[PDB]
């Protein structure tokens, strides 16, 4: 058991102004900032700044040997790139999200390219809820999709334990699952005035659960496989579809939950509750809303189990006919 | 602000990873705080000091030269190192040589009651080969500190419901589940990995505290009871070397029984906790713990006053109620 977690986590209005304080506490002096064109406006300091584009191709091409840490400011891509870069340089990474679209905020996962892999958790998470509150609404709605995914991820994890003796941690699993349930329950019971705040807390919690389990298992299962398959097909067929990771995972969750329901009647109705929670925050729940033809959904379903060697409710895979029935019966198509 | 450990290592030989960890944290000159019985595990060049020597004097900065503190040993070594680090404004590394309580990774300092919050240790380095060999009584005491999470979380939920205290379901259930898994392991195995599963549980419990920013998920009425016992030991000058965990275990037995009375859903909880303690040879009675029945009773009646923290004890037990409770649960 060797586990790397964040040292500092700040979630509050104006948190972006604590960067200096946090750097000082960690005895860090020379960061490189990674950001995006749309998020550069929040980089209010004098550190060196670089856009994640102009790293992601040149890639490996000591230009960076002077920096003692990396600060990722922005969306999932900014953070993911900064995280990867920090790993390559052997230095600490500070995560400064400007939205709440995915759990990459505090996770040890780097997802530049599939397959994903593990690195250190960010040494600090500085989440300015004033900035995040104003981020495009669609991104906040997408975060719900990433959170509900923990439910099917955990069901899949238990399943792999039972059927394949995969290493399993009950306390990590229930932590992850409960994070999602807290948020669902908040979404279904409230006026949503603190949604952004509770969402960020959930995404961060989800990152910590990953760190603690030393695996993306508590946060990524078949629903994520489905989303990754969608991604492969967008690239393959050159679809120009602006769907987000969280949105895809949310829809995946709906379907995968339903598969677990078939085998365990105690869970019956789970998928509908999830669906409701997604609709309540305006996340998409159908292929049409997400921007996909029904055939892409189906194909993604049939290929999802092959995306990674990770046992899930999909087992050895869905037939085309099964996939269609599933998507039909859950209202996705 | 939430402060958690950065690094956590739990494995055989972990004590040899001190330097690796110091290097990762860019740290070079620690002050080591240890005990006379644990000094033998201090195999390195660093300055060493015993926790007595510090605890006498306190305020009197001969320490300017150190860039961190490493606590090596039992709960007291760790607690003192933790406190000292806080006072010096430098990071603390926790190196437990046994598994006797959840101070290992917690943000709590407990040198004087009442206890208070500081930073969680920056690193936890838990050598399960050393811990495995620690006195068995200490390992048994750890079980007492873990089962406490069950009543702590029940008390937390109760305070939420009856007083609108701030509550976090996902922290609570994490804490609770840590305890449930260990109980279920203790009741269902040959115990060959007890020390390991115990240390993981104790560390998890520390993390839950940090995440909740409160000792709520790990400390409730059972702890109030243990603190009361401590007050009485000092007051009556009793010479009784009961451990914190042992006291908390026995507290949990009783407090879980109080919760059971109000909620049928929990039937057999108290019994199962008791069984689990017996299975690892933790004490479950006053006699075993070394206390006269009147001390137990007095501790029960004063426990709700130990801190301003609502529990199943509510506004307090009468002497009569306390005696019944202790009787009914087999404590006396
Ligand atoms: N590591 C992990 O575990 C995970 C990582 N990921 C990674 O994250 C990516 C998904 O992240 P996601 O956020 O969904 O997508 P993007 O990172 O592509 O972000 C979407 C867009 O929103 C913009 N944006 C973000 N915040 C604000 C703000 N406050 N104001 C205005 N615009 C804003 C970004 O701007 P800009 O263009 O300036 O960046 C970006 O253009 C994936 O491609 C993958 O790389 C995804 C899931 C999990
Ligand atoms: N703040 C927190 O989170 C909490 C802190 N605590 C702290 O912990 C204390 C209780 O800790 P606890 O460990 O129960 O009691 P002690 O620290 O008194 O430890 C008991 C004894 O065990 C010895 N010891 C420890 N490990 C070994 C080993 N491997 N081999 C031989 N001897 C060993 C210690 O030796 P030595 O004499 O050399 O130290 C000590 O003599 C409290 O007084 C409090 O300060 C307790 C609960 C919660
Ligand atoms: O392991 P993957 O599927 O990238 O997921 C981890 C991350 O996306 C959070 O859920
Ligand atoms: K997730
Ligand atoms: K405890
Ligand atoms: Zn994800
Ligand atoms: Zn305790």
């Amino acid at each position: 058991m060797i586990i790397v977690t964040p040292r500092y986590t700040i979630i509050e209005d104006g948190a972006i102004n604590k960067i200096e304080e946090i750097l000082k506490k960690l005895n860090l002096k020379n960061p490189l900032v990674i950001t995006g064109k749309n998020t550069k406006k929040y980089c209010r300091f004098f550190y060196d700044i670089v856009y994640y584009d102009e790293i992601l191709n040149n890639l490996e091409i000591k230009k960076y040997t002077a920096y003692d840490c990396v600060i990722g400011i922005g969306g999932g891509r900014s953070i993911d790139t900064g995280k990867y870069l920090a790993y390559k340089l052997g230095i600490p990474f500070i995560s400064v999200p400007t939205t709440a679209s995915n759990d990459g905020i505090a996770s040890p996962i780097v997802s530049i390219r599939q397959p994903s892999f593990m690195v250190d958790a960010p040494i600090a998470i500085i989440a300015d809820t004033e900035i995040i509150k104003k981020s495009p609404r669609r991104l906040l709605s997408a975060g719900m999709g990433d959170i509900v995914s923990n439910i099917t991820a955990v069901l899949d994890w238990k399943l792999a334990y039972k059927e394949k003796g995969e290493k399993y941690s009950e306390s990590s699993a229930i932590f992850s699952k409960t994070i999602a349930k807290e948020l669902i329950s908040y979404v279904l019971n409230s006026d949503l005035s603190e949604y952004h705040n509770k969402l960020v807390k959930a995404l961060v919690g989800s990152g910590i659960a990953i760190a603690i389990a030393n695996s993306s298992r508590p946060a990524s299962g078949s629903e994520h496989l489905f989303s990754h398959a969608l991604d492969k097909l967008k690239e393959e067929y050159n679809l120009n579809i602006n769907s987000l990771h969280g949105e895809q995972c949310g829809i995946g969750t709906i379907m995968m939950s339903y598969l677990h329901e078939k085998e365990n009647k105690k869970l019956s109705g789970l998928h509908e509750k999830i669906k409701m929670s997604l609709k309540k925050v305006d996340a998409p729940t159908t292929a049409k809303e997400l921007g996909f033809d029904e055939d892409i959904i189906i194909e993604a379903l049939t290929m999802a189990h092959k995306i990674r060697n990770r046992w899930t409710i999909l087992r050895d895979g869905l037939s085309r006919e099964e996939a269609r029935k599933l998507a039909e019966e859950t209202g996705v198509i």
